[PDB]
């Protein structure tokens, strides 16, 4: 869709399932929704790991919202 949400999706659907219809809020990843620190720490922790980038709990502030998310990545992957 814009970005990110390629990655997102990839870690959303390999940690628990596809929710990109019930995740896509541009509101947050934790607060929005509030899954589970377990589960959002988690696909996180693929995301940059598989993009290979500085990120550590930024991540907790920076995806949660669609439009930090898709600036995160082109900040810093720029890719």
């Amino acid at each position: 869709l814009k970005s990110t949400f390629d990655d997102i999706k990839k870690i959303i659907s390999k940690q628990l399932s596809v929710e990109e219809d019930k995740i896509q809020m541009n509101s947050n990843f934790t607060k929005d929704l509030g899954a589970d620190s377990l589960d959002l720490v988690e696909l996180i922790m693929a995301l940059e790991e598989k993009f290979n980038v500085t990120i550590s709990d930024q991540d907790a502030l920076k995806i949660n919202t669609v439009q930090d998310a898709i600036d995160y990545i082109e900040k810093n992957n720029k890719q």
